[PDB]
């Protein structure tokens, strides 16, 4: 199969006698296919930056193995030559420490896997606006990607209500470097939605949040590009194209429903 860098796919496997799914000694979790009881699903994501050229996954069964080849596609993201190259920044030492501390926190949060659906059917858009700057716009040096937009931006006047794109559990709700005021929601199955640059946070860590429920107010009045909501999705351990992920997720789960029981 084929996958564009920085996107996720939902891999389908036979359920009977399946034991584990691996990528070079990394284990990939599985979950039920909601519409075919004989199938299970797994989420595989390619990183946007410096991805492998090909990927071989092995599904181990009780008495056989199945190989799955994924070729990485470059896609057709918007890209611009970064003319300095130098791209090494020197934050003051106090900023460096805060960035490192928030990175260790985020890394641990994203690897704490929830093995059940916290979501409620389809994802909805977190506000009924439009994209102003989409995922994956890249800045290249000679021709390796130096940086890229790791989420998608919606137009929003400062103070616009922002709603949970799906049900789940709030894992982050605080001011972080780069992301500003941010909310991160665990939806289960290693899927997290991200809401950055907020002007107001209206939830607490560990709160159960319903789809369409208010999580804060849009902000970023003073950003490099002015007020907007930055929306992100992390799935399969990587930032992925969020609208492309939502489209793929909804095709599978949109006829399902769940209200929190725990
Ligand atoms: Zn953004």
């Amino acid at each position: 199969m084929e996958l564009i860098k920085g996107q996720a796919l939902f891999l389908e496997l036979d359920k009977k006698d399946f034991l584990s799914l691996k990528n070079n000694d990394k284990n990939i979790p599985t979950f039920a296919h909601p519409k075919n009881q004989e199938k299970i699903l797994a989420i595989f994501s390619l990183p946007y930056k410096n991805p492998p050229q090909n990927t071989k996954l092995i599904a181990f069964y009780k008495d056989k193995k199945e190989e799955i080849f994924i070729k990485t596609l470059e896609g057709n993201y918007k890209s611009e030559k970064l003319q300095v190259e130098n791209k090494k920044i020197f934050p003051p030492k106090t900023i460096q420490e805060r960035i490192a501390k928030e990175l260790k926190e985020a890394n641990a949060i994203y690897s704490s896997y929830t093995p059940k659906a916290l979501f409620n059917g389809a994802f909805n858009i977190p506000l009924n606006s439009f994209i102003t700057s989409d995922f994956g716009k890249a800045r290249t040096f000679n021709e390796k990607v130096a940086s890229y937009h790791s989420g998608t931006d919606f137009r929003a006047a400062t103070g616009t209500p922002i709603y949970a794109a799906n049900s789940g559990v709030v894992k982050i709700a605080k001011d972080r470097y780069f992301a500003g005021n941010s909310v991160v929601i665990d939806h289960g199955f290693g899927i997290y939605s991200q809401y950055y640059a907020l002007s107001k946070i209206d939830v607490k860590v560990g709160q159960k949040i319903k789809k369409g429920e208010l999580i804060g107010l849009s902000g970023a009045s003073g950003r490099v590009s002015g007020p907007h909501l930055h929306f992100g999705i992390l799935a399969g351990g990587k930032q992925v194209d969020p609208l492309d992920f939502v489209s793929k997720f909804n095709a599978i789960f949109q006829l399902e429903h769940h209200h929190h029981h725990h």
